[PDB]
DNA sequence: ACAGCGGTTGCAGGT
DNA sequence: TACCTGCAACCGCTG
């Protein structure tokens, strides 16, 4: 027999997947002629990488666990190949006797060259390639062609064009193998037949001291429990507005859908086909930008953009990006990243990051401003690493694209508004829970000065059981001051540019 | 040509 | 409640 093989990067799903329905019904359309690979590579050198948190790795790892059982309930597994697709596909297109490898797209400029190569060493080897866009409902280069060759920059006129274009059918879990015993051993199964088997958490997280509360465990079987769960209260689905939602529940505010939408543990196809037939269910709902199908289309507003740009996540050599003299501050960054900054609610939002991977994205929108335009003054750059490292949901396209609108860099342009990072929280968490669960050495203060305990004599510190510049930092910036500073150096960059421009 | 319009998610003070 | 203003004036799109 030969070999079909299905490579898994993103995708991490087997519903709405034509990439791998692709390679079953081959299968079955000829039975007893093929053997199913369904592959995942995991390069085993960048474990320790410090740019993937711990809480991201144990996500991965349990999006593996489930990706195993799903295709094990179709007569398959997942083989996880460790190394490089450099030396991994010459030496399995050869051992397997490869007739067809299928994958799914991604726009990542790191994938356009791995992918480049890979379908390079196919054509020599007469390996078929089939690759399928399935990672978003829109295809960047059908939407970048209609509007003339151009990737749109504003959202309404994004719409517009996307309007134009058809959504192709959302499919449902491939058709179980028949006739499909497992593959014979190759030359490293020979060797140890675990070879391919899921990572465990002991393989996969090589700081387990890093890891937080496991609220969002990966897969897409969790994917889909989470979205119905979801989709059950059809009235706060259709009445959903973005900026209603708080940045400072104790429960998310919103889906949390994000690093299933990420990974591919969940189909962004499949979930903005549940939210267009909820809505046709409910008269009273909301539109776009701030509709819960808005959203989906700011992903997809992002990814288009960014498949345009491959210095989209830096702001030199971007042709979207505002250029703007941010400064070092090594200091201040330091005390960002690790919620040291002394302004509680942003020490808050910092720290639950860290702790456990998803932050609302209002708390991102104050913690980003506090570090880029708002405050420190810091480049934008620096942020999106720390959100790299920390996020479940961690996207190169919509990290880079979110990371220069609330910069004011790209996209939005109205850098007059600043966000508080004393008041902003208030008006969603008037007693600051948030802030006494994330900030419990501030948990005593009262609601009156717990945003801002600079206010507080020595002696009501002390009788708070808490004493700035001892058991939490004194402010490190006064925004009532450089907020204006900056609005002005915002004003300055701005000219500087049109004059280039 | 350039003025006027709308832009997912500002703050403070006011009703 | 949910909206109003002043603050000071940005961008891309449109005709
Ligand atoms: C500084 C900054 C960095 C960000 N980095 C990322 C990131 O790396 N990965 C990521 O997925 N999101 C990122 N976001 C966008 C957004 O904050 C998150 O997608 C959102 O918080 C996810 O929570 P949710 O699933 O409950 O969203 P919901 O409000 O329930 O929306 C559903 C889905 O729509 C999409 N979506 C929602 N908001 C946005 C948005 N503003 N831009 C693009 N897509 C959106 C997401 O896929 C999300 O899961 C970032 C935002 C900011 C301000």
């Amino acid at each position: 027999r030969s070999t079909l093989v299905h490579w898994f990067r993103k995708g991490l799903r087997l519903h709405d997947n034509p990439a791998l329905s692709h390679i079953f019904t081959a299968a079955n359309a000829a039975p007893g002629r093929y053997f199913v690979r369904p592959i995942f590579i995991l390069d085993p050198g960048i474990l320790d990488w410090m740019q993937v948190g711990a809480n991201r790795w144990r996500f991965l790892q349990q999006t593996l666990e489930d990706l195993d059982n799903q295709l094990r309930k179709l007569n398959s597994r997942l083989f996880v190949v460790r190394g490089k697709p450099a030396e991994v596909f010459p030496r399995i297109f050869k051992s397997w006797r490869v007739e067809m490898l299928t994958f799914e797209t991604d726009i990542e400029p790191y994938s356009v060259t791995r992918d480049a190569a890979v379908q390079k060493l196919a054509k020599a080897e007469g390996v078929r390639v089939e690759t399928h866009c399935s990672h978003t409902i829109y295809n960047p280069e059908l939407v970048i062609a209609k509007n003339l060759g151009k990737a749109p920059i504003t959202y309404q006129k994004f719409l517009g064009i996307v309007e134009q274009l058809k959504v192709p059918k959302v499919l449902g879990v491939p058709e179980k193998l028949k006739n499909m015993p497992t593959p014979p051993k190759d030359e490293v199964e020979q060797k140890d037949s675990a070879a391919y088997d899921c990572p465990t958490m002991k393989q996969l997280v090589k700081r387990p001291e890093e890891l937080g509360p496991n609220k969002f465990p990966g897969g897409e079987t969790e994917a889909l429990r989470r979205m119905e769960e979801s989709l059950k209260d059809e009235i706060w689905v259709a009445r959903f507005e973005k900026p209603n939602t708080a940045p400072n529940s104790l429960e998310p505010s919103t889906t949390v859908l994000s690093p299933y939408l990420k990974f591919g543990c969940l189909s962004a196809r499949l979930f903005n086909q549940k939210l267009k037939e909820i809505i046709k269910r409910q008269p009273k709902h909301s539109q776009p930008p701030v509709s819960l199908i808005g959203q989906l289309m700011w992903r997809e507003f992002y990814y288009t953009v960014a498949a345009a740009e491959p210095n989209f996540d830096r702001m030199l050599g971007n042709v979207y990006c505002m250029q703007i003299p941010w400064q070092e501050h090594p200091d201040h960054l330091e005390a960002w990243t690790h919620g040291r900054t002394g302004y509680p609610f942003i020490d808050a939002i910092m720290r639950q990051l860290r702790q456990e991977g998803w932050i609302h994205h209002l708390a991102r929108h104050a913690v980003a401003c506090f570090l880029t335009r708002g405050d420190l003054w810091i480049s934008w750059e620096e942020g999106q690493r720390v959100f790299e490292q920390l996020l479940l949901d961690q996207d190169w396209a919509l990290n880079a694209g979110n990371w220069m609108w609330l910069s004011a860099s790209a996209f939005f342009h109205q850098y007059f508004r600043v966000y508080s990072p004393v008041a902003f929280g208030k008006k969603t968490d008037p007693q600051g829970h948030y802030i006494r669960k994330y900030v419990p050495e501030l948990s005593k203060y009262p609601a009156g000065c717990i945003y801002e305990p600079w206010k507080a004599s020595l002696v009501d510190q002390r009788a708070y059981g808490c004493v700035l510049g001892t058991d939490y930092p004194h402010r490190i910036v006064k925004h009532e001051v450089v907020h204006k500073e900056n609005i002005k150096r915002m004003g300055a960059a701005y000219k500087v540019n049109r004059e280039v421009r």
